[PDB]
């Protein structure tokens, strides 16, 4: 039976947005977070993870997803020493499973996790947002590693580097009781001479096949995949759902074409994704997992710094998914759940 | 079959701005009134225009006017009522002289609402308005004037008297309103039973049938505030909603959520499971019947340090409600076979 927990990204103690505020989002159940006191490729201790879990649980929430045990560039490059960094990744997986967190989200995006030309590109209602203007600058070197990928490492080398990775970690994830969920490339194609392989349906199928298990699944980030129109989110969503290989949902809306892309409000008609169709799919497939609204616009006085991570519009995206999820749950004669245990504190009949 | 998401704005003085209101996805209609004319006296075009101009420039539109307030003297049926009704006559005409097609208003002796507590705690740590009967048991409610206004209603004006006062008012103003294009929509009694020995008549299904029948004309309508009605458990808002739709008699919409008992009631998050109303069933019916008019998220919780001190009128939870209704709308539309729509012209600049 279906079981989708609303979740929200939270960067810990140093987050502009707090747990009180997050907790106040109607229907919010999960916290998506990570350890920030340890360098990339170095291995997360249990206590670190546990400190976060305690903060989150006292606030009346739970950590449902570690979003992002970062992958060291040595691993991605496929350099000689990877083995050591991978043993650290194995330790991290183990420590997350030790903490009781079911999913770990990661990426295999060489040197860049994402690219944005504009972090304040206005929208037809007064609100700013992030865009990828294919015209602007794009075609200029970002003022050792780069040339390596450019000169030496092909997409198939990256495919072989990734396969090595996932063959090395997967049994650990199995033993830990933890499911891996690879985040696609953002933008979902090669830029700056750098290669990208997690880019579309063909890529997803080849990925899942590297190690065939539920513990080896995807973060269906619909607004990344559909950043390149060449991609069709819904069949992607569905094949993945048909295969039981979606382990995390991200659900931001974006408008795209031959010209490139710009992130919009989550509403289906604000951009190019049919959001109702997405969750209708989760409904039909009795999907069990977490979804975050992912990214927001700047609206109101939102003085949250960090890119699409202001509380306000992401909140406005979550309740929109409450709507879509509840309606579709009901249309299917299913009864939706939002983790609400009490309506009131101190009254009752 | 187009519902236009809307939102109350309290004029130039509202700490909520139209920038902010326009920023909510899918938000089209604004909802406001004039605030510089005492109460009974006539509403000049100069005043309603100057607010319509303030809003039209902001990319938004007036869809409904929240309240030309009926004077106590009209409510009490005092002899001096005719002139007051006069001044009310032109308000309807001046407002029709602005394209604005709906006017909400109440017929509630003394107060327009009553709460015992304006920061009652909810389980998630947010706060909301609550009416708790037992806490208003002790209380005895110008100042020397209201006392005597209360004495008059208690001792001298009975329910039937107040029906009569209303009927007089209705048959007076309706042709005036059919003459101006404007549709009238009566805000239900809030709460919908006698407090402090004062009478209330707009309280349930019966009242509805009767009220409609005072002037069987599609311009004589209700504001279906499901929240006000569900505050009394004896009421079935789903049935009440449908009944009134089959008669083409919903001219405006308050979609607020409450939980309720013999103990009173408490406003909640708009999300169904947070309260006692199945908002999905509601919006579904609005869909099934092709209802055309504007729906409005009523009160919201106090969340995220919102300082706004007008009842339930901060921006945040109100907006979180709206986008949740976008999601309910869109989903139910597609589930029918119909195709939704919001304020959306251009996806991008
Ligand atoms: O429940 C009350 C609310 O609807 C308020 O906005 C207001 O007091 C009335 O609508 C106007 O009298
Ligand atoms: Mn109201």
């Amino acid at each position: 039976g279906s079981h989708m927990k609303m979740s929200f990204r939270w960067y810990g103690k140093k987050d502009p947005v707090t747990l009180e505020e997050i907790k106040a989002i109607p229907g919010m159940q999960g916290i998506v977070t990570a350890v920030y006191d340890v360098p990339v490729g170095q291995a997360w201790p249990l206590e670190n993870i546990l400190e976060l879990k305690k903060m989150v649980e006292e606030a009346g929430l739970e950590i449902t997803v570690i979003e992002s045990i970062p992958v060291h560039e040595d691993i991605k490059q496929g350099k000689p020493n990877r083995d050591a960094l991978i043993e650290n990744y194995k330790t991290s997986i183990r420590n997350v499973g030790a903490a009781g967190i079911p999913v770990v989200c990661y990426n295999f995006m060489p040197v860049f996790d994402w690219t944005r030309s504009d972090l304040h590109h206005p929208l037809p209602d007064g609100s700013t947002s992030l865009a990828f203007l294919k015209s602007d600058l794009a075609g200029v070197d970002p003022v050792a590693i780069i040339e390596n990928y450019r000169q030496n490492i092909s997409e198939e080398d990256l495919w072989a580097n990734l396969e090595y990775f996932i063959k090395a970690i997967l049994p650990t994830a199995e033993e830990a009781g933890v499911k891996m969920a690879i985040h696609p490339d953002d933008p979902p194609y090669g830029i700056f001479g750098l290669p990208r392989i997690i880019t579309g349906q063909e890529a997803v199928e080849r990925f899942l096949n590297l190690y065939d298990s539920e513990h080896n699944g995807i973060t269906m980030c619909v607004g990344s995949y559909a950043s390149d129109p060449k991609n069709d989110v819904l069949a992607m969503t569905e094949y993945a759902l048909k295969r039981n290989r979606i382990n995390f949902m991200h659900t931001r809306n974006v408008t795209a074409g031959a010209w490139g892309f710009q992130e919009t409000a989550h509403l289906s008609q604000a951009g190019d994704i049919d959001m109702n169709a997405v969750v209708k799919l989760l409904v039909d497939y009795d999907w069990q997992g977490s979804l975050r609204p992912d990214h927001g616009r700047r609206i109101w006085g939102d003085q949250t710094k960090t890119p699409g991570y202001g509380l306000y519009d992401r909140a406005l995206g979550a309740t929109y998914f409450n709507g879509l999820y509840e309606a579709n749950m009901r249309a299917a004669g299913k009864t939706p759940d939002f983790g609400i245990k009490a309506k009131t504190v101190g009254t009752k009949e």
